């Protein structure tokens, strides 16, 4: 009896096996746009992505991760809210069995098609294991997904899909560039939270892009026939893997942008 987003594993289930769900500084949030400061001591973010290295792409019965060679400064992100140097170890996204929802933040309470996570690790702590326990161990940039003009950079992903239908499925994921994921403006809402799924640490700065990327109708529909299950086992549609928003309690969401 293991966590995901079925009737009965679901997010409303999860404070049971980790009770830091209903902690302090939790993600998703709703970003009020009407609410959040423009902070002009935030710096311009820098993602210096030309180095990156994709390894491989692996479905964990949760979304799929692209994973990245992050043994060396290759893929990084400085700047913004952030102090020291993030390594960029994996990407994933999180989408719903529709348009009208599948991203984890909301905007005014909107909820996009779907939800790109690039997670950092802040390279003072050495390892991933070693940031998670720390307030700021992680930042995970952020971007909205809104259906209509394809992506192309995002096509590789899309065509190797097929490959990993299912729970433990993994491929070769080499030469993938994720510049090919962002959209052109890099203004940004910043606040304190967590991972969104168990364990659910408080470890992350979130930087969330003001502006959605484009995907087409056929793009997100590959996402949608992917599977949570293994192979063999019954099929369960890998949708709806989204956490909702999360009480904002003592924090305060910073805009990059006036
Ligand atoms: O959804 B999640 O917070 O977003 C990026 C950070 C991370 C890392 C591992 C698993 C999940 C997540
Ligand atoms: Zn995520």
């Amino acid at each position: 009896h293991h966590w995901g987003y079925g009737k009965h594993n679901g997010p409303e289930h999860w404070h049971k096996d980790f009770p830091i769900a209903k902690g302090e500084r939790q993600s998703p949030v709703d970003i009020d746009t009407h609410t959040a400061k423009y902070d002009p001591s935030l710096k311009p973010l820098s993602v210096s992505y030309d180095q990156a290295t994709s390894l491989r792409i692996l479905n964990n019965g949760h979304a799929f991760n692209v994973e990245f060679d992050d043994s060396q400064d290759k893929a990084v992100l400085k700047g913004g809210p952030l102090d020291g140097t993030y390594r960029l170890i994996q990407f994933h996204f999180h989408w719903g069995s529709l348009d009208g929802q599948g991203s984890e933040h909301t905007v005014d309470k909107k909820k996009y098609a779907a939800e790109l996570h690039l997670v950092h690790w802040n390279t003072k702590y050495g390892d991933f294991g070693k940031a998670v326990q720390q307030p700021d161990g992680l930042a995970v940039l952020g971007i909205f997904l809104k259906v209509g003009s394809a992506k192309p950079g995002l096509q590789k992903v899309v065509d190797v899909l097929d490959s990993i239908k299912t729970k433990g499925k993994s491929a070769d994921f080499t030469n993938f560039d994720p510049r090919g994921l962002l959209p052109e403006s890099l203004d940004y809402w910043t606040y304190p939270g967590s991972l969104t799924t168990p364990p659910l640490l408080e470890c992350v700065t979130w930087i969330v892009l003001k502006e959605p990327i484009s995907v087409s109708s056929e793009q997100v529909l590959k996402f949608r026939k992917l599977n949570f299950n293994g192979e063999g086992e019954p099929e369960e549609l890998m949708v709806d893997n989204w956490r909702p928003a999360q009480p904002l309690k003592n924090r305060q969401i910073k805009a990059s942008f006036k």
